């Protein structure tokens, strides 16, 4: 329910940042994952959410996985990152303040 | 289309695209590489590799902002041709 | 030089470059962003953000291969200008 | 002695791949590290060395670190990756075969 897999090169960065914010709001945590070239996206989303006070990381796992590859004839190996973020203590205030709604 | 490589698969290893570019140059002489957004880095790297290792010469490198059904994304389009060393490098491989 | 941002520092957060571009546009109207190789992805992303969020319009996007004292690297050069909404977005911030 | 930090945007990818090969040849292992945008480089070097039979990973650590930042006035947070690779059992044969020197 709260998992985001980054793989669509058509999506703007803020699609993923905003989805991560929505999932943290709904579920308290969010899991981001990506392979290969998409790892830079997950890293950047995480940096943004940390530097701007929205999130605290709970788990960052990075590993090499086998990917089935028909044309190759045997699996290819790719790096995969998996990041779990939880809501920070400032998340609600910051989401409020975005729209000048802090009390 | 036949000699165009669109880079959009995060499951592929880099060398998939490097080798595909070399195979396309063997048949068509020239090769078009295109990508959006986060995939531009791969196209750039493919190009650098083919240039630095003596396989290719660039003919055209176009970067622009495009609308996707709308959101805006950067798109790169690179056209490469065989270098004077290409055939000998391929034979040596 | 004064209104050019070279992206080459891996220690910087993305929003360093996004905010610097916005500050430069406030003073100069327009801003040049440049990078090599692995940094091109950052320039692309900065640009997409400034376009998608209504701050900027692109005027020029140049990608080329350059010699570095030699090895060849891709280099992007983007020029942005303020959009019609820029001043109001900055005031609202 | 065997550490490679990826941070120079002037370097071609194969500078890092070839340095990693040299360090594995000399020391049996190599440590690759990078922050932020440079993580994609380390990931790609690792994929290359794995898919092509040169290396086996031993450790991949990915974390958020504080970076001193004068202009900011307090530290910024960046993702950092640290990858330790060791020579594979095929490394020597492959380095030989590169130059048609296998026996
Ligand atoms: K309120
Ligand atoms: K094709
Ligand atoms: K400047
Ligand atoms: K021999």
């Amino acid at each position: 329910k709260n998992r985001i897999q980054v793989s669509n090169t058509k999506k703007p960065l803020f699609f993923y940042v905003n989805l991560a914010k929505r999932y943290m709001q709904q579920y308290n945590d969010v899991e981001l994952s990506a392979l290969g070239m998409a790892i830079a996206t997950v890293v950047t989303v995480t940096e943004i959410l940390k530097n701007n006070g929205f999130a605290v990381e709970k788990k960052i796992m990075t590993s090499i996985v086998d990917i089935k590859d028909d044309a190759r004839g045997r699996p290819v190996q790719k790096a995969k990152i998996e990041i779990t973020l939880v809501k920070s203590e400032k998340f609600d205030e910051l989401m409020a303040a975005a729209n000048e709604e802090k009390e």
